[PDB]
């Protein structure tokens, strides 16, 4: 059939700075609790390029990559808690232009 299941409240907010047309960089304010890991999953929108990083649950930002351009990409900053379930920080970002392909001369 079909799957359904409501998503909790996110704890934080997410941030999104540094963003380039192939990266994003994402950084959350913490989780009200302790983590012991974090594995974090960026997916484009409409289906598309998705990826998973792992970072310390000390770990306050971590960058995303190789991303798209003019796409947006679902950011989930998965912390995984040891022995106590766990949370989902969910963000879209918006990465930037990428430039031409077309290769031309140049100056030193």
């Amino acid at each position: 059939g079909s799957s359904g299941s409501s998503g909790l409240a996110p704890p934080r907010h997410l941030g999104f700075s540094d963003v380039s047309h192939d990266a994003a960089r994402v950084f959350w304010e913490g989780a009200p609790r302790p983590v012991r890991l974090v594995r974090v999953t960026y997916v484009s929108s409409e289906g598309g390029h998705s990826g998973q990083t792992e970072a310390p649950g000390n770990a306050t930002s971590a960058m995303l990559g190789p991303l798209s351009s003019s796409t947006t990409y679902t950011v989930r900053v998965t912390c995984l808690y040891p022995g106590g379930g766990s949370s989902t920080l969910t963000g879209r970002v918006t990465t930037k232009k990428a430039p031409s392909p077309s290769s031309g001369p140049s100056s030193g």
